[PDB]
């Protein structure tokens, strides 16, 4: 059994931890200002924090032992809402391992072409790295757990570590890092970056590529089997790691808007003071016109800058090879808590045999009961969206899947304090129906302005889902 | 007691026909093909043929004396979705008045015009005689109802002279009549119209506007009270009357595609065969270029034809002024049966205190009990939107809360189907629940394919007056 902190802590931690971190933070303030980053963040936090105090509430409704994501809520709440909201965040782990792992190899690829290593074209090098280490994280998932559990405290204090390398490397100023952006904490970039640009994309195309970066909090909910008290380990932990890991993204977004311009040549300049025909907040020596894009339905012919490389946190920080390579730790510890958390309530789910066919996939093969049926199952819907190898269409496909399962839970939790259900009795200080209610219709709203065809697609999936586990 | 036609048949067909039959169905004709516009009119008759069973499944499940449209829906099926099939088609009646009778005062309008009377701008006209032709229906709806069961059949003898008047004007080629468009019977303009222009529109836009000139299937079942035998009068003529105005409508569409030009200046040309330079069909002695627009973003700057006039049913008809004024018999008909099927709905929705608040709605002055402060909440709903004085943006918020009405009733007699629900055996021999489903999921996505802000908001407002009436 563990605590509170080794338990549900360092796994909601470790899984909101992820891609966008350190990948696509400083493009999120390239392309929003340093005020509409903050007012998302706020947003998925917002969200993040009304879904955390409905499964709070879940949690608290007696029911201590023999645990899991899955049963708290099927035991609960009814077989309906708990069977919909099993599928839907079955599925929606199992298309996040694409998005973890296909950072992971965008990452390994922009090092490569950094060096002379280049087999294939980009794209098709993110399809080559991206299978070979989807089928390695496969074979850890089913032959070494038992290290896993151990190995997480290792991960924390690696993305720490890379966390307090970017934040104590932003303050150096060093005069070799600028023609790639960065000169030191001014207060003319922090005006010029106070405001949005929006090169090619809009509010709520930039939050719809976030919002993955605000999942994972159900980390430490899949776990109430192994915890030692789950009444008060699980309320504490999650509300915690939340507001942990939205004051770094918040402390990340500041930072990085008020020190990198949005876009730079990677050539020095001799000079020290331009002659002023420009003003454009660059007075240290260098001239980053020639640029910004002429029209208003292009993106910029630049390599550097805030919008444009997408690794210069990389750049930013103080020893930049090895300690920021914390990404390799982020991305790989939240794609392997996705591999083995999709099966898990999948098997669940297909051990009540409450829709018809899927049964199949819930004989655990081994000691253990291991699902790899269900392994195989999620290794082939995660290999099928690798292969399209670009990271911002792979991140609103989460954020709508992930919507819909934080908005199946709002809206659960509200329907049972409506309907007066006879075992729901969810003993919680900070738990509140018509805070429930503003999250599910919150979280139903913006999965319609993100993409309204996928919204209506799910929407009606899981109302099909809904009226069939009613009349069975 | 009314028999099965003139009872149910001539009220559906008054109904049916309305403001696009004679105003926007050449228009139609241009923006679309003629084989875009006969599927719009073959898609608007599936979508109101599966109403139409679901409402003959309804009427046939016993239930003879007392009716009404909402006592049938709410007695078969539970108060849940007949309160909000009764809310949602109150407000739909509601607004058409104002569709109704915007049309009707462009019509007046433009005939002023034609002459030397010209008040105000074209667009403050609208606003003003369309205000003055509402508060006289409205003096009609609460004086004179008795006279109205009479002129029904007088209003259909002018409306299929009208119609007969145009199809036997198609076919007298009139030398003088060139030069607004319409040369006679011809294989050229056949081909010519065979395929979609979208000058400033889209299919689901035009289909939008199409619409509303299908709805008004209601108008038989909206008086179960005042019929003979409504278990053969309903399914007989609400099915026939859906038949009898798709078949002129698809006539209405071919005819106008096929000796109609898109595009005309109305001056008239001493040739008889133009120089062979241009090969567009008119042969017959007229340049129409310099009339098609020059950049794919703008509307043509001519006058006639079928993208232009709005009014070349007046033109291709032998007699035009007299004939061709069943404008005003089935736009006022319409909005007449709409004036007075809203208060009627909505106050036998507030006799069941249903709904908390809009109890006051219900007490019916004087001697029949006609609802008063219905009336006059129509009227208000009404004339707030005749301020809009333009038919394009009016028409599809009615085609939005009729597919709404529409697929809360097909959807409702599936789940009645599926359920067993303990009062339901609809002996109806065409009925099916598949058809019903298939109905209800076809009208959801149309309407979300119109405009999805709107289509949300009305979903969600169904499914808020759903939850609420089954927790009471
Ligand atoms: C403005 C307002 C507008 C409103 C418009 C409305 C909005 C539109 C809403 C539309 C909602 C549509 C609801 C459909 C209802 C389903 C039919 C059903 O209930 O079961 C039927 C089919 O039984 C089966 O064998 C099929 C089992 C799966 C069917 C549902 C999953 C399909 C979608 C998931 C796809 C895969 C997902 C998985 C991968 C992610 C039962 O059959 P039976 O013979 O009748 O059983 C008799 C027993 N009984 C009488 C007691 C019942
Ligand atoms: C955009 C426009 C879309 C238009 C098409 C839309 C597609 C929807 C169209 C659906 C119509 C097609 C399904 C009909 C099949 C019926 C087979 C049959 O005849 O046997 C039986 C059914 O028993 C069954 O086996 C039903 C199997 C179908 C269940 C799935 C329903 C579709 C879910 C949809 C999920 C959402 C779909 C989207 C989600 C991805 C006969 O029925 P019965 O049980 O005997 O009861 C009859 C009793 N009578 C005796 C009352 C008096
Ligand atoms: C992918 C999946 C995503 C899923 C996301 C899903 C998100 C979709 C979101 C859907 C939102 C739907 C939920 C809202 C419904 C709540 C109803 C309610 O709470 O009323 C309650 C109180 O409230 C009142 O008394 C208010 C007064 C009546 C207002 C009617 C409700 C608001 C309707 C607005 C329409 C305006 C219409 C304007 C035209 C008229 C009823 O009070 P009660 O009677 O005491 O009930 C007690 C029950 N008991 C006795 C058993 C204890
Ligand atoms: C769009 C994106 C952003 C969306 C955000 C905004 C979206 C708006 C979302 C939510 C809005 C929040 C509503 C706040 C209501 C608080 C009043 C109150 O305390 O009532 C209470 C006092 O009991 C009474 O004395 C009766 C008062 C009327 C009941 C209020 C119901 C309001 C229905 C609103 C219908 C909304 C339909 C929505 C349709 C659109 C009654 O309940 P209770 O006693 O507290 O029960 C506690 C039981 N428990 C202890 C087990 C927990
Ligand atoms: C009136 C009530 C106000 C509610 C405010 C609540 C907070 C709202 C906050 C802020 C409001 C939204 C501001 C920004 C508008 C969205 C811009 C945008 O991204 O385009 C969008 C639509 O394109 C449009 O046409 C947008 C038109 C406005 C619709 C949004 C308001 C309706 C809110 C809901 C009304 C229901 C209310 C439910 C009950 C409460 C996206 O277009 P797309 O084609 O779908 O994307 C394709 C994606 N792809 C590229 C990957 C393929
Ligand atoms: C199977 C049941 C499952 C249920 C879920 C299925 C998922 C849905 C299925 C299908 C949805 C497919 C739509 C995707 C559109 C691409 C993005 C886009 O442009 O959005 C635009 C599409 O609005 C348009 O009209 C654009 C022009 C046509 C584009 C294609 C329309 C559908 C094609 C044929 C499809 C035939 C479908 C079948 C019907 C025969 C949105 O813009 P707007 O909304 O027009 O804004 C209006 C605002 N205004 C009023 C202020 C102007
Ligand atoms: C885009 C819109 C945004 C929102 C989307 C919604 C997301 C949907 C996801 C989750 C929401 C779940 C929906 C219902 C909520 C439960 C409340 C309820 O209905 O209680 C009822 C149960 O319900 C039923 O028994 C059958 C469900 C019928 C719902 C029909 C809604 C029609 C409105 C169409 C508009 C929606 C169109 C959606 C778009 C296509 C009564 O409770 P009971 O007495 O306990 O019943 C016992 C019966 N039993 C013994 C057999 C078990
Ligand atoms: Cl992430
Ligand atoms: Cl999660
Ligand atoms: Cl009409
Ligand atoms: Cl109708
Ligand atoms: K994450
Ligand atoms: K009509």
């Amino acid at each position: 059994k563990f605590g509170w902190i080794k338990g549900v802590l360092v796994r909601c931690m470790l899984n909101i931890w992820g891609v966008m971190l350190f990948i696509r933070m400083t493009w999120i303030v390239g392309q929003a200002g340093i005020a509409y980053s903050c007012i998302i963040v706020i947003m998925a936090t917002v969200v993040t924090t009304i879904t955390g105090c409905s499964t709070s509430a879940i949690a608290t409704n007696g029911f201590v032992r023999g645990g899991g994501a899955y049963y708290l809520i099927s035991r609960s709440l009814g077989p309906e809402f708990g069977g919909s909201i099993g599928l839907i965040f079955a599925f929606a782990n199992a298309v996040a391992v694409a998005m973890y792992v296909v950072g992971f190899a965008e990452t390994v690829v922009e090092l490569l072409m950094d060096s002379g290593l280049l087999m294939i074209d980009q794209t098709n090098d993110i399809r080559v790295i991206g299978t070979i280490t989807v089928i390695l994280l496969l074979g850890i998932s089913v032959a070494g757990m038992e290290w896993e559990a151990k190995a997480q405290i290792f991960l924390l204090v690696i993305l720490i570590t890379a966390i307090f390398n970017y934040f104590i490397g932003s303050f150096i100023a060093v005069d070799s890092k600028k023609k790639f952006g960065f000169f030191s904490y001014d207060a003319g970039i922090l005006a010029e970056n106070f405001g949005p640009d929006f090169r090619g994309q809009t509010f709520f195309s930039v939050f719809s590529i976030f919002f993955p970066a605000a999942t994972g909090i159900l980390a430490g909910a899949n776990i109430s089997g192994d915890l030692a008290d789950p009444q008060m380990a699980i309320p504490k932990g999650t509300l915690l790691a939340i507001l942990i890991t939205g004051l770094v993204y918040v402390g990340v977004a500041i930072s990085a808007g008020a020190c990198i311009v949005r876009d730079a040549t990677g050539i020095e300049s001799n000079f020290t003071l331009i002659s002023n025909c420009t003003d454009a907040a660059c007075k240290y020596g260098y001239d980053f016109s020639s640029c910004r894009p002429t029209v208003e339905g292009e993106v910029s012919s630049c390599k550097f800058g805030l919008h444009n490389d997408f690794q210069v946190m990389s750049v930013v920080s103080g020893f930049s090879p090895l300690i920021s390579a914390g990404i390799f730790s982020a991305t790989l510890s939240s794609a392997l808590a996705s591999l083995v958390s999709a099966p898990k309530v999948f098997q669940a789910l297909c051990k009540d045999n409450i829709y018809p066919g899927i049964a199949i996939f819930g004989k655990g093969y081994g000691k253990n009961n291991e699902p790899l049926r269900g392994y195989f199952l999620t290794f082939g819907i995660a290999l099928a969206f690798i292969l399209i190898a670009e990271l911002n269409v792979i991140a609103p496909i989460i954020s709508n899947f992930f919507l819909a399962s934080y908005a199946l839970i709002n809206f659960s939790v509200f329907h049972a304090s409506l309907a007066n259900s006879p075992g729901w009795r969810p003993s919680f200080k900070y738990y509140n129906m018509w805070a429930s209610l503003a999250g599910a219709i919150l979280c139903c709203v913006v999965m319609f302005i993100i993409n309204w065809w996928a919204a209506l697609l799910t929407n009606v999936i899981v109302l099909s889902l809904y009226i069939y586990v009613s009349y069975k």
